[PDB]
């Protein structure tokens, strides 16, 4: 295998298999090139032959963020909200990263800035969410748009990015020359170089080095194949928590930090209005507030989801009066008890909502929250770090009632019995 | 097998658990960020999702403190005075780090720095003392709160912590920007950043690096199974000293200090006032002053311990009048025989106490000092490095009269046979 | 396989062959000299013997670009404009290197620099169009001739130049002292160096480093035997996509960016002023406009195309007035239905050009575009990356009718069958 | 093993054991932090768990030198005047290293710095000449103590220290902090820590780096096993040397420089102030005067010799008038023959003196002096460079008679023969 290449991508529990509007990062850690005090040259990185720009960071690695332009372009559409959501921060064009950046660009098919527009204009400044329907880039950027940005550091897709080198005596910041190299709060870093990429055609990164290239392959297709939810025991006892595992490569789209997926799972919630939808990081890995709830019920389709991004839920599958599985809050969110009537108890799994999104997460919709199992492992649980699920069987239940639980379109039946 | 990261309950002997007010270090000893003369960044080191400000020290590894918010709450209500016992310092609430650290510590659930307070207001000022009932804290601490401290460094739970990072050009003390740098003296370090952990609940402390992260698993729960204790030999001669290895996890609660406890375990001081009961830092390491006793006995109970956590001795297990095990003044202890009189001699061990906690470790209650085996091994001994026991049997002993040293509630005979 | 020394011809899928007006690119990747805080020595390195200076670029690798003089003058006899089509730049004399560009290259046969002349004397200024013959170049260049260029940067055959490296203290710009070094905008950066090769005889690269010498013989001959025509399927179905895969060397003129070529393939379009003819860069690798169309037919004779660079299509072998074949734009290219009257439909492939082309490619005149799958794959392909291919079955195809498409002078049948 | 650790006492020949005042040297060689303009991490190394600060020398290595603390006291208990003798310089308390030296040093047992006191205060000044018996050092010092020492590089333990790297921008003296760089004549650099330690019981030495531990374990414990005397012949002809080999681990008392030890073998002087006494570092290793002689017979009980610590001589086992042995000068030391008298010849072993030390080595009491063959070698031997021998045949010598050498109370004989 490489030795000084790792690519987040790979995986050869998954088929290196690469998907949606995830960002794939690049790191080189060679001994040759990781002295921080010394301007020493870039590596020579290339994804499907174009150039990948790379940041050397404090540990002396070097970085460099891709995604694909079109996907990216279509998750941004439903960042309506800056820093929220699948939000990639602001478009700009190849040949504007010489005056955004500080250095040249325009090999890749565009850059996505964390900053914010303060003068909107038609040609002189980029786009703020990105078209629905994706597209080629023309957008540019300079320095007065960074200058006049009211906030800096609106990219959400990478959150923990490694802080560059800063600049003294003759290394510059990053050895390439950044304007700003504040870690995630600043206008330039990180940044997310975009290459329109070929759907089920490979990808393949390579690294050039003296002694021997470096190449990893890398697949462009939709992953309902490795997509699956397994639980944890045949039957649940009356009081017994429900953990389940969801393994999905669409929901890994951060690959530096945990990524962290709201559902709507209630399927029976027959008002109008509502719809099953799916939610990106509401809950940060923390457990915080992460931002507002955006919508991606409608966007699933153009962001290569093939029946994999959505989880419905069904309390009761028999219809009996009493409900099987019930929610509640633990470490990695936030759920409180809206209805708080004595009337009800917590066995209603209706009457659990999030306080701050009531629009489309208040009573009823069942909010179904999923954290993954490490920075890139893939892998996403309802349980938290303390053993305590999200789904809980209610200890009123009967024998032989059941409820179902649905991902990937491959409905599994949580059974109760003794 | 971890490159950078090592976590002090880490330890395949005692199976990665955790429990009690332990606080655990977390270190960094990182090849590629080990310079302390450059601008560089904080390691993203995050436990349960929830980041750990990492502090930099003299000899280049990142340096990072936590314990259990309840356990800690519990643990110093029992610190009387300042620097005794379990003393976790001066609580403060996650969003006064930039006011009193210089840098943020809102992913927490609160931090413990060893200031002391001159004007103690109900709202803004931290609790000396803190709850003993547990639970969340939300008093809050500025920079007046520093500005007004009359003594720093009450913390007595971290004392050999290392030095921070000094300050210079490009470099803030740590590199993250504490106020004061002097350690194991100052206001700032060290200073133990509390998190919610859930009672037989799997602990995950984070490392994110370039390359792969580094991730360990800890279990806090009760660790009564392996407290256990165990003799050299099995039948003992009429002087022969006599060694106890307590091969306890829980009572290691300082990772970077040898630790040492005092119990009162006569069995039968009929008196109604005296009870069985465990003191934490009556002396030092080295055998000299270690500060004040505090009483345990009441708290134990909260504070995780079934059964493990209490030390009780028989001297003569048939009453035949004829005493087996005795205590005498070692070089990791200050033992004072008060009863001076001629009468009576080193064989009486109720003549045995000591000078400045008469209250509760006078004479009689046959005070017993014990002293971890190395820093972080979690195994005591009664044994100094001169190899005097605290425990000898008794020269006037009659063969095959025998006693018991009672741990973890199970009772350890000392045979005496010729 | 060399450990430092990396040639663009050198490829084991053509036997590194090289022909026609091709830069080729050499690069030192090396860890001794690959540092750029430091004035470290040139590379030595030589192709048939003479010297081939080399510019450091930021990622630590020393760049070379070199070609035929023959070939490159000819070339630039085509591209009657500045930075369009084959466009070499101006060339200089091999004496003129050191008052333009800074430094000795008189082993070189002639040098070409990206500037533009405003006084074109016979004799102090280079010439700007080269000859379509070649031969030796005496027109010399000076210092004056850099600052009367009133448009800088007008070589269009390399276009994606790394940066030459800041100057700073005792470091010059690149290493070898540039007077202006920008990537690509600027007169210096980039430059070929001409090189008189012989026809079928090898070419050989010769890097002379401590400890051994690294060699990588070319062959400078037609290539006319490594270029196939591939399609995708044996029967083309009523609506099926026409998927073209060019594996042409010849066509790969830039070795560091991919390179679009439109063509002009309507072979029955008998108007008497129209002829089938080739054109170089019109549209920009990423869809948007590369500059000028150029006619080239009257070229590809003396630029050692043995029949294997002009593409000739014929939609309708029959002439049964139902064209097989239409076109239709896609994402790297251009294209627009200049008849929008609702006359016609898309099946009118001659209703189809170039608007700001209709000179030569207007109504008729079929123009398909291609584009190469990599920067030096040398591979090239009608299709996008969204799958998109140029040539598209029109619906209303008949049965057993075919289209014919030639290439390499070898015509193919292109079946319609169910 | 070890690839970054060494240590003095890992020696194979010896199963790494090591016993009495011992200063035992460790070196970490890494290319890691070898550098010496930067300030890298002081490397993490500990002793039984205690950390031991190093400071880095001008090649590159950080060095730390430990003792007992027992032996320590004990030996400088000996050295009755400064910088003679086993004189390990001035001990402080571990809390006065911060103040005295510039950096931390609790964790240590106490700290031995090359200084003197003017001011003998019984508080705010160490104790120079330490205790007989050892016990914790209260005894603490400041920066006073420091610039009120008129004779700075008391310590005569270590010899060899290396050059503290000087102070260059963020570069401290030392790399640590150190107050004064001057080595071996300075009051800082070197200096011994004071580490309690178990006799029969391992000391493990540990250095926490990234990647993994490495790790050497020695033993405490009276090496009187493995010493022996050797004779390179069995039968001594007239004027043969009498080459004596000494294979003792205690006698190694330096691990930089070579040790020389003279010694009072005469056993018939029996006069009865005159005593058996065996003295460190009379003469240099280069044959000049090493410093005053002082008595340590009272103290090798003390000092962990098993009988192993003391040479005694018997020329004649017969008393027949003719003494076999007598000494003589050589390069390793400065012998003279005081009574200059023509009654007398060289055989007269009796007549051989110091003429600097008359008072205990007068004549008479037969000084023997050895040399380490090497600076950690362990091995002592009686000849010097030049073959010259201390020990020599008289040529008067009678057939049959012969000389008793006692080493570790096993007595050999010195036969003559022919």
């Amino acid at each position: 295998a490489n030795a000084n290449l790792f690519v987040s991508a790979e995986n050869s529990q998954f088929d290196n298999y690469m998907s949606g509007p995830q960002v794939i990062e690049v790191v080189v850690i060679d001994s040759d090139i990781n002295d921080t005090d010394e301007a020493k040259g870039e590596p020579d990185v290339t994804v499907n032959g174009k150039v990948l720009r790379m940041v050397q960071a404090v540990d002396g690695n070097w970085y460099g963020y891709f995604a694909d332009r079109d996907q990216a372009q279509i998750a941004d559409s439903t960042a309506t909200t800056a820093d929220s959501g699948l939000d990639f921060g602001v478009f700009c064009a190849s040949s504007s990263g010489t005056a955004a950046l500080g250095f040249s660009t325009t090999e890749t098919d565009g850059i996505a800035i964390p900053i914010t527009i303060a003068n909107a204009t038609a040609t002189g400044n980029g786009t703020q969410t990105g078209s629905s329907s994706g597209g080629a880039i023309t957008t540019t950027c300079a320095a007065n748009t960074l200058d006049a940005s009211t906030a800096n550091g609106t990219i959400n897709v990478v959150r923990e990015a490694k802080d560059p080198v800063a600049a003294s005596g003759s290394v510059s910041v990053g050895q390439i020359g950044l304007k700003n190299g504040t870690a995630n709060s600043g206008p330039n870093w990180p940044f997310i170089q975009l290459y329109e990429l070929n759907p089920t055609g490979n990808v393949v990164v390579q690294y050039n080095k003296g002694g021997g290239v470096q190449s990893t392959t890398l697949t462009f297709d939709t992953v309902d194949q490795f997509a699956e939810l397994s639980l944890d025991r045949t039957v649940f006892p009356r009081v017994s928590q429900v953990h389940a595992t969801i393994t999905d490569l669409w929901l890994n789209i951060d690959p530096t930090d945990e990524d962290s997926w709201t559902f709507a799972t209630n399927t029976k919630n027959t008002t109008s209005s509502f719809n099953v939808d799916t939610f990106y990081q509401v809950f940060d890995e923390n457990g915080a507030s992460g931002g507002s709830a955006l919508t991606l019920r409608t966007t699933l389709s153009s962001l290569m989801c093939e029946d994999n991004c959505v989880l419905t839920l069904d309390v009761d599958a028999q219809s009996s009066g009493t409900p099987v599985v019930t929610i509640q809050d633990n470490g990695d969110s936030i759920l409180t008890q809206l209805n708080a009537s004595s009337n009800t108890n917590a066995n209603n799994a209706s009457a659990f909502g999030i306080s701050t999104e009531t629009a489309k997460l208040g009573t009823g919709s069942i909010p179904v929250t999923i954290t993954e199992q490490g920075p890139n492992s893939g892998v996403f649980g309802t349980y938290d770090e303390s053993d305590k699920s999200v789904l809980k069987i209610t200890d009123n239940a009967k024998r032989g009632t059941s409820a179902s639980l649905d991902y990937n379109e491959t409905p599994q039946t949580i059974l109760v019995g003794f």
